[PDB]
């Protein structure tokens, strides 16, 4: 059964252009408007001084 909504309306992964992001959203806390899907957050490097907040 579908028990949680996991689509993030209006949110594109900047790493892979997933749209909309399905699953956990990782928003950069330093960039104004930068987001990763989970695969990209675990897979792609960003700015080493930047940190992501998880939005599930
Ligand atoms: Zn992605
Ligand atoms: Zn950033």
């Amino acid at each position: 059964a579908r028990t949680k909504q996991t689509i993030h309306p209006g949110v594109t992964c900047d790493g892979c252009q997933m749209f909309p992001i399905n699953g956990s959203r990782f928003k950069c806390r330093n960039c104004d408007d930068f987001d990763f899907c989970e695969t990209c957050f675990k897979t792609k490097k960003h700015n080493t001084r930047h940190t992501f907040g998880r939005i599930n």
